[PDB]
């Protein structure tokens, strides 16, 4: 027959991973040689590749690209064939990109205590799960407001999981923390944990309310369980609320934002948690309705009173009743073999309704079948193919449209199976499934298939072949024979296919059968797969062993000869806040691109060949120029979706014409011995509750595998345990609360006493000190009014024993059952000192700038404030702004719109383009990304021009003869500041400055004449005084000498306008008073720029050492301006300017927003300028090596090295003294901001 050649590979081929390739070769009389080559566009870049072909049956075969420079080029494939028969070719680009390696995170839990430690272990491995060695060039933690508590530099994974042992200082600050791997591949990777105080509660809350409820409805279930040790609930003054939330809740923030809930509560008896019946009246669904959420307080009376606020809002209204779907349906119905539709009917809840009569919309031969729903609600229907183009399926149930107002009806089903292009009147039709794939349990997949005279030369031999693609690559293969010497109709033909963890969570399969005819029929079938890994672990312990059990063998299996990570945290760990799950797919989510939905490449977009005319019209009746504008599936539908590249000889195309410390539990690393390894970890003595573990091992043979959650109930028949604040005034007494615990069927009497310490005092609250009637499942709670006196954290100690041998209130009295009969625990405790706690600030900048600064610590302490309350922390920063800097970057946006638009867009770009090169952190390809942005918005803005420079919102366009007046002086500022990057032609900048210059009267200095619809670009009051300021600095930061008589003129106006908004309204005009100050800076008068920066900062306002000012909307607009003040100075900026400048700047970094877009344009326009030039005066391009040394007048003094690759990196020391016998001197390069705050606390008045 006519020869045929076959070779796929996936479009989207991964740089570093050898990614799999598959040959096949039909009907060629001859063996050839076929080689791939790799050639790039516009550079030189080639891996040929000589891949053996076989005449008749395939194989497999890798090829590894190297690395690129560009992270996502878009190069061609050329497969070539060598032979003597034939020699073809075919190439097209599909894709190589450099795939981020998937990286995790660890730290145990996301609720730190203050003088707590974090381990952060950290994985990082490529698609196929057994990972890999990478240099990690970044990994910090930074706290919420944008400072680097710790940083570590570049580092290699030794086998891909380093742990990264960083303790807390005495008391962080505690808003939320959060910790950043950013791979050597740019774009970062992150993962929060918040830091805050508390006592770790153990009961747990489970409401089990319906998440799927029918709109429909009468009575509503629930049970409140609380298994805080072992499933023992000592009930308390438990009370559960149902709070179903209004229609746009909340979105109406004033004097009234709450939702009416139903409230409940009661107790137990010892196993029935609580059985609640809520009725439906108000549990309104009818209309107006989100979500039932629900906060419980499980409150314990029989213990101390403590109480935790929690919030189960595992409820949601469900708006469609009997749910109908497609399960197993094909996409693909096919003229002459029959398909058969798999629909299921079943309850909005989610119960099938059984034996339930369904109404089928077939549209193809109105097929309408009045089939009955089985056991399961769902039922069988075939279709018959005879019709034209495509059926589309769809089901009924009701047709019912109800009284509503304007939300009840059922859900209907709907598809759109498409037929496939069958040219030789022949396809091959394969079984879809629905039901997720068991791994290991393998699967056989039915398939049929069809001829209708194709075979004329193939004979008693058609090969029958597949290709699973998992991942985004290929993974599986293999083949099968037919015998056929007929016209063979169709065949029942399960094919084998194993499920091991080499598949995604798709399973894309594709069968294609070679034909001497050419043309070639195939058929794809997605496959939803458990993520299933290949190295399956498991737990294995010492369970329900004593807290001082201490052998605790913890046993961990998992592939032969690997590395395994071992988490052990406590169940309330997991309980006050649910931690990273680092389970059941958490890495397949992270998996980028876990499927190929079509050509993934964006540059990747259409193919090209063969395209036939065949314009005329051919044989009548009702011809209708021949065929339908075919919605039909042919392969690049089935390999598209496949998503791949077909590199084949055969015709495939439509035609298609033109008790110690607890705190954690085992956390280290053990390695298996080619069989499982044991672990002796010493379990803690404290009995609180069940602990958690996690168990993620790794191995070069076998991938990553994660293995379960598997707990130690650490229970003791007799315990205590202690509720306390986490923290108490020393001045102030609280009432220590204790409850000891009973469970071992004895019933015995227990006494408890509190063993004191001078660090503290303790008097029980009961006079009697007899011990009381405690026996099995119930407890004692005894209590101490406790005031400390030492400060820090002091660890108490209370004792409950059993009195041997008491004939007393039990029955039977056996008082000691066990060896174990003193329960001593010891238990630390915050505190915190007395009084009223005031923070000072002295945060400064020092600049030695090639040689050397200095200066003197003034710190004072009133004499009220008490014994060692003061805390002296000095922090080194260097501060190269890192806070607002990785937001700018996505200010770079497309241009476009009418004049006034186009400034909104245009002008950030440049601002945020002079933000990163002067941060000295900007890419090229960034760079050249907005280069264009910049270009398109200038030559956008060139299209608005009335005349030499007059701008408007429509301009020339519409005949408009009119002229706005600070929108031009605005667009002359950014062109001024363009000529440094795409060097704007200064003429045009000229013409708009003599236009400006035409709206100069005697003294009155630019009364505007514009007209503008919006707004929000402006930001100036209009005034002649404000638009007078605006401008001038406009057309004077454009190097134009104040001699020059536009200027000259203007500062008169400044002069006089500046001494009558001081004689008249003391403020009140403080956004203008900054644009004199910045216009006076900028122009060289000094003796005036002092008089107006003093005046501003008696108008200032400072709030948390940072000094703001606003209007007596745009109020980080002046702080800019007066920014920009402090900083253009004629001669240098002095140190004096500088240090009142990062005042200012502060809050300019923390007014971002999403994107980092600053609310607004013209705030966002000048406050990323003032940065800008903020750095070019703070930073230094050289700026290879510094020196910080703070000298203490008494025993020692600190040292610190910031450079610019560890600027970022808030160096911090406190210095224990209460006078300021302080001093810093301050060396080398670069300059050092040094923040200085202490906290004390003053009691009296
Ligand atoms: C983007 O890069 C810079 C900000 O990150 C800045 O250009 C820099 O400005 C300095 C200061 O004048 C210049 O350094 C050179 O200045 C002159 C040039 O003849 C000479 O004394 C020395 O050769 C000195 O190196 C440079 O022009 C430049 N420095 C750099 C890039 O290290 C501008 O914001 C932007 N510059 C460009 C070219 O786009
Ligand atoms: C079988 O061997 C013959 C030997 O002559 C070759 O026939 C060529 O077939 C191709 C079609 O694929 C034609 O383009 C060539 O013109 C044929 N050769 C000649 C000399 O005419 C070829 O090696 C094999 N052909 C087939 C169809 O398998
Ligand atoms: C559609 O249903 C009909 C019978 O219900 C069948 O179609 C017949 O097909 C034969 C030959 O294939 C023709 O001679 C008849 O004229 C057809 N009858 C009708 C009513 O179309 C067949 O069972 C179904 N069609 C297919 C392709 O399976
Ligand atoms: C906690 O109490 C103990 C004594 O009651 C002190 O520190 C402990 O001393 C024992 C003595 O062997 C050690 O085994 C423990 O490891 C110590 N505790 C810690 C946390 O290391 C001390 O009075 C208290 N500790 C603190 C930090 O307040
Ligand atoms: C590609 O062509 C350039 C052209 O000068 C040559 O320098 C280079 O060595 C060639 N090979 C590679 C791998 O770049
Ligand atoms: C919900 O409460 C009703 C009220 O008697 C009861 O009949 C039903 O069994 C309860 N549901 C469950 C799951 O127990
Ligand atoms: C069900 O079959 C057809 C399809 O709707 C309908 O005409 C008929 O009346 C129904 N009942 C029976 C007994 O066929």
């Amino acid at each position: 027959g006519k020869p045929q050649y076959m070779v796929l590979v996936p479009s989207l081929l991964h740089t570093e991973t050898t990614e799999k390739g598959c040959v096949l070769l039909s009907y060629l009389n001859e063996t050839v040689t076929v080689s791939a080559s790799l050639e790039s566009v516009r550079g030189n870049r080639s891996l040929f590749t000589d891949l053996e072909a076989e005449n008749d049956v395939l194989h497999c075969v890798a090829f590894a690209v190297p690395k690129s420079s560009s992270n996502e080029e878009v190069m061609f494939l050329t497969v070539q064939v060598k032979g003597p028969t034939q020699e073809f070719k075919k190439r097209t680009t599909v894709m190589v990109k450099n795939e981020d390696s998937l990286v995790f995170v660890q730290t145990d839990k996301s609720i730190y205590k203050p003088g707590q430690t974090v381990k952060f272990r950290v994985v990082s491995m490529d698609e196929n799960f057994h990972p890999l060695n990478e240099l990690i060039p970044l990994v910090y933690i930074q706290d919420p407001k944008g400072n680097r508590i710790a940083q570590w530099q570049s580092f290699q994974l030794e086998g891909g999981l380093k742990q990264f042992s960083f303790p807390l200082s005495s008391e962080p600050f505690q808003g939320s923390y959060k910790v950043v791997v950013q791979k050597k591949s740019g774009g970062r990777t992150e993962h929060p944990f918040t830091v805050e105080e508390f006592v770790l509660p153990k009961f747990e809350v489970q409401v089990t309310v319906p998440k799927i409820i029918t709109i429909l409805e009468e009575e509503m279930n629930v049970s409140v369980c609380g298994l805080y040790t072992y499933g023992k609930p000592v009930p308390g003054h438990v009370t559960v609320s149902i709070c179903r939330k209004y229609s746009d809740a909340s979105d109406c923030h004033g004097e009234d934002s709450q939702a009416f809930c139903e409230k409940f509560s009661g107790q137990l008896n010892s196993h029935g948690c609580f059985y609640q019946q809520v009725k439906t009246k108000v549990f309104q669904l009818k209309r107006k309705e989100y979500e039932m959420k629900l906060h419980t307080e499980a409150q314990i009376q029989e213990e101390g009173t403590v109480v935790e606020l929690t919030g189960r809002q595992s409820s949601e209204i469900t708006r469609t009743i009997t749910k109908l779907s497609f399960v197993k349906v094909d996409s693909h119905f096919r003229q002459g073999i029959p398909f058969f539709g798999q629909v299921r009917l079943v309850d909005g809840k989610g119960v099938p309704i059984p034996n339930k009569v369904i109404f089928i919309r077939g549209n193809e031969a109105n097929y309408y079948s009045n089939a009955t729903t089985d056991e399961h609600g769902l039922v069988q229907f075939s279709i018959n193919t005879t019709n034209v183009m495509g059926t589309s399926l769809t089901v009924r149930v009701n047709y019912k449209d109800r009284s509503p107002c304007y939300s009840e009806e059922h859900e209907e089903a709907h598809h759109t199976a498409y037929l496939v292009f069958s040219p030789s009147k022949s396809f091959v039709h394969l079984e879809p499934m629905s039901h997720e794939l068991p791994c290991g349990h393998t699967q056989t997949v039915q398939a049929h298939y069809i001829l209708n005279g194709g075979t004329l030369l193939g004979l008693k031999k058609l090969s029958f072949y597949y290709l699973i693609m998992a991942k985004g690559g290929i993974v599986r293969t293999g083949t099968h024979g037919l015998l056929v010497k007929q016209e063979d109709m169709k065949g029942h033909f399960s094919i084998s296919i194993p499920v091991k963890s080499d598949i995604a969570p798709v399973a894309r399969l594709l069968i294609y059968a070679v034909l001497p005819t050419g043309d070639v029929i195939g058929d794809s079938a997605k496959y939803d797969v458990e993520n299933c890994l290949a190295n399956k672990v498991d737990l294995s312990f010492s369970p329900s062993q004593s807290l001082p059990a201490s052998h605790a063998h913890l046993r961990v299996t998992a592939a032969p000869q690997s590395v395994c990570a071992l988490r052990a945290v406590d169940q309330s760990v997991l309980l006050m806040k649910p931690d990273a799950e680092l389970s059941a797919s958490s890495v397949y989510n992270l998996l980028p691109e876990k499927d190929l939905t079509g050509f993934p490449g964006p540059l990747n977009d259409q193919d090209n060949e063969d395209c036939i005319n065949r314009h005329n019209v051919y044989i009548n009746g009702i011809t209708y120029t021949p065929v339908s504008s075919t919605n039909e599936k042919d392969m690049y539908s089935f390999l598209e979706d496949m998503g791949l590249k077909a590199f084949t000889n055969s015709k495939i195309r439509k035609p298609k014409m033109c008790k110690y410390f607890p705190e954690t539990w085992i956390w280290d690393l053990v390695v298996v011995n080619s069989a499982g390894v044991a672990e002796v970890g010493v379990t803690v003595p404290d009995t609180i509750t069940e602990w958690k573990a996690g168990a993620f091992c790794l191995s070069e043979d076998a991938g990553l595998g994660i293995s379960s959650t598997a707990s130690l109930r650490a229970f003791q028949p007799f315990f205590v345990e202690l509720t306390m604040p986490y923290s108490v005034i020393r001045g102030e007494a609280f009432t220590l609360k204790a409850t000891v615990l009973n469970y071992l069927p004895k019933c015995i009497r227990v006494s408890v006493q509190l063993e004191a310490s001078p660090a503290f005092l303790a008097v029980p609250v009961e006079k009697e000190q007899a011990p009381h009637c405690i026996c099995a499942n119930g407890r004692q709670t005894v209590s101490w009014a406790v005031t400390p006196k030492s400060l820090g954290n002091v660890n108490f100690t209370v004792s409950a024993e059993a009195l041997e041998s008491q004939e007393l209130c039990g029955t039977e009295v056996p008082s000691v059952p066990e060896h174990g009969r003193k329960d001593t625990v010891i238990k630390p405790l915050l505190v915190e000192p007395e009084g009223l706690e005031k923070e000072t600030t002295f945060n400064s900048l020092l600049c030695p700038s090639g040689g050397e600064v200095s200066e003197e610590l003034s710190l004072k302490l009133p004499p009220n404030v008490v014994e060692e309350s003061a805390r002296a922390s000095v922090s080194v920063l260097g501060d190269i702004l890192g806070s607002a800097m990785q937001n700018t970057q996505n200010l770079l946006q497309m241009p476009y719109g009418c004049g006034e638009q186009n400034m909104v867009l245009f002008a950030p770009n440049i601002y945020v383009l002079d933000y990163l090169n002067e941060t000295q952190q900007l890419t090229p390809e960034i760079k050249s990304k907005a280069i264009g942005y910049l270009n398109t918005g200038y030559q956008r803005q060139l299209n608005y021009k009335h005349y030499d420079g007059s701008y408007s919102t429509f301009g020339e366009r519409y005949g408009r003869n009119q002229g706005n007046t600070w929108l031009t002086a605005f667009v002359l500022k950014t062109f001024a500041q363009a000529r440094a990057y795409i060097f704007i032609d200064e003429a045009h900048i000229t013409q708009a400055l003599i236009w400006l210059s035409q709206r100069q009267k005697d003294n009155g200095c630019f009364r505007s004449s514009g007209s503008l619809l919006n707004n929000a670009i402006k930001g100036g009051v209009e005034d002649e005084v404000t638009l007078s300021a605006y401008i001038t600095i406009a057309l004077l930061e454009i190097p134009l000498t104040v001699t020059h008589p536009v200027v000259r003129n203007a500062l008169f106006c400044l002069e006089s306008a500046w001494k009558t908004a001081q004689e008249g309204d003391h403020g009140s005009h403080v956004y203008t008073k900054a644009l004199l100050a910045y216009a006076f800076a900028l122009a060289g008068n000094q003796d005036k720029r002092k008089e107006v920066l003093k005046s501003l900062n008696e108008e200032a306002v400072k709030k948390d050492n940072s000094v703001h000012w606003e209007r007596p909307s745009a109020e980080v607009e002046m702080t800019s301006y007066v920014l920009l003040a402090y900083l253009t100075a004629q001669p240098a900026p002095t140190s004096e300017d500088l240090t009142s400048a990062t005042n200012i700047v502060k809050w300019i970094t923390k007014q971002q927003n999403a994107q980092g877009g600053f609310s607004s344009t013209q705030d966002t326009v000048v406050a990323l300028h003032a940065l800008s030039k903020y750095g070019a005066a703070t930073f230094t391009r050289t700026g290879k090596a510094a020196q910080v040394t703070i000298q203490s007048s008494g025993t020692f003094s600190s040292k610190f090295q910031v450079d610019n690759n560890n600027r970022l990196l808030l160096q911090q020391v406190s210095l224990p003294e209460l006078p300021g016998e302080y001093s810093m001197k301050v060396t080398g390069e670069g300059c050092v901001y040094l923040q200085t705050s202490l906290k004390y606390n003053i009691l009296p008045e």
